[PDB]
């Protein structure tokens, strides 16, 4: 069908955004491969981020021994979700992605798409906030970043013909630790579940009993 | 909706900064806009943002006084700029909001009690901090939507949050033991290429005296 390839099977944005809604049960039987896992990631970073930091990381949880551990920084209420899941991918905070600013927006002027005068002013303004910034003024920024991917993968799922529930129902104190990520590094957001919505129970049909039935002589 | 295409809207989206000045967005498309915009999900449905639009040069000059200059751009030529705020009170009716949801039959008893017993007491218990964190994840979710609505609408934006959070929620008259400040939507009709002009054939305008 033809927007694939625009590589979205539903390219309605009034359907997509406006008709979308929190799925707890999804269907256990479809699974969503890795490769179409990456796709819809990669199609949700194209979301902005404060300064282009980008300042986002992304977990993938898609196997029964991946989710069990995952589970542990879940609160239980959230285990419908999880448990039915073809992936959850859980969204953390890159609090140090502002390492890299000036190299990056260097990389934008040497590339001649912006002017010496304009990369003097990027560096000179927002660099020196990042570089004397407090811990919670870091996490803050990376949050937003996370919160901003993470709803446009939401509709990035809907576009993909499944469906999705954001959670940030969790253990914030154990979630970095359990995903194996630097605590120094990064802060836990939100999990995106994905999957395909549980549907109605098949309605199966039967012969005409008349077919299988004899009247004896 | 003038952009339906959701790859386009979304994957062609950049950050405008320079918009047409003499282009403005009625008061009630921007509310169109914004009501388009909050179909975002939040947690507990709490809704936990809020907005402050500013489409008038007595208003924006209020609201540059807490804008950084680098922005200055945006806020000048925009049609309209909405600031989003963090309500860390939204958790007040959080009792009777879900127990609505009970009495329209959508949920059981037995659903509507785990409910309550499960995040109610999380929010009443909440550190000044963890209300901040879930207010700006509401409000960040519902600036996206606005940032692809605002393209669906056949606009362009830019969403920022270079301003000064000391000053901005007192300067948008909002209580600031309630309202945190998120980010600002710059929205508007990018800039367009000049006008080229015709002349008239100047054989019309030329007579060679006899
Ligand atoms: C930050 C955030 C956290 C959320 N956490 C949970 C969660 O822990 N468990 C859950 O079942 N739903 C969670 N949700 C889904 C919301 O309950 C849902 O978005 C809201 O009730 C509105 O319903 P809708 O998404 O169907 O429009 C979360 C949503 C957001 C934005
Ligand atoms: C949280 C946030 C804050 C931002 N603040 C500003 C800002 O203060 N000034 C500005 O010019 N752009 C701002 N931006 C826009 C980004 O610089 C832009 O998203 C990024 O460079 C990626 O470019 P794109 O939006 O064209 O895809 C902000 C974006 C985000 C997500
Ligand atoms: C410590 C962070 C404070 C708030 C940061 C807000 C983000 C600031 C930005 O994203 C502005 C980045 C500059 C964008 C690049 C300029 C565009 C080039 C051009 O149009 O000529
Ligand atoms: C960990 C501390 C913050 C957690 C807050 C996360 C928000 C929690 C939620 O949004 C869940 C609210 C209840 C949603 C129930 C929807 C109806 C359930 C059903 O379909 O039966
Ligand atoms: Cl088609
Ligand atoms: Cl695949
Ligand atoms: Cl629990
Ligand atoms: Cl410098
Ligand atoms: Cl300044």
């Amino acid at each position: 069908m033809s927007e694939a390839v625009k590589n979205l099977v539903n390219n309605d944005l009034a359907d997509v955004m406006f008709n979308r809604h929190s799925v707890r049960q999804f269907d256990p039987n479809v699974k969503i491969g890795r490769d179409e896992l990456q796709k819809m990631i990669a199609e949700a970073a194209t979301a902005p981020s404060a300064c282009n930091l980008q300042s986002w990381h992304f977990v993938v949880v898609d196997t029964p021994e991946a989710k069990a551990k995952f589970k542990q920084a879940v609160m239980k209420f959230n285990y419908p979700q999880v448990d039915s899941a073809s992936a959850i991918v859980f969204i953390a905070g890159d609090t140090q992605s502002h390492y890299v600013y000036r190299d990056v927006w260097n990389k934008v002027y040497e590339d001649g798409n912006i002017t010496k005068e304009r990369l003097d002013q990027i560096l000179g303004t927002f660099l020196p906030l990042y570089e004397n910034a407090t811990p919670d003024f870091l996490k803050f920024d990376a949050t937003i970043d996370c919160s901003v991917v993470g709803m446009q993968l939401l509709l990035v799922a809907r576009a993909h013909g499944y469906d999705a529930n954001a959670f940030s129902g969790i253990d914030f104190e154990k979630m970095i630790p359990t995903l194996g990520l630097d605590p120094k590094r990064y802060v836990p957001v939100m999990g995106i579940a994905i999957g395909k919505a549980a549907q109605e129970p098949l309605h199966t049909t039967r012969y005409d009993a008349k077919t299988q039935t004899d009247f004896l002589a």
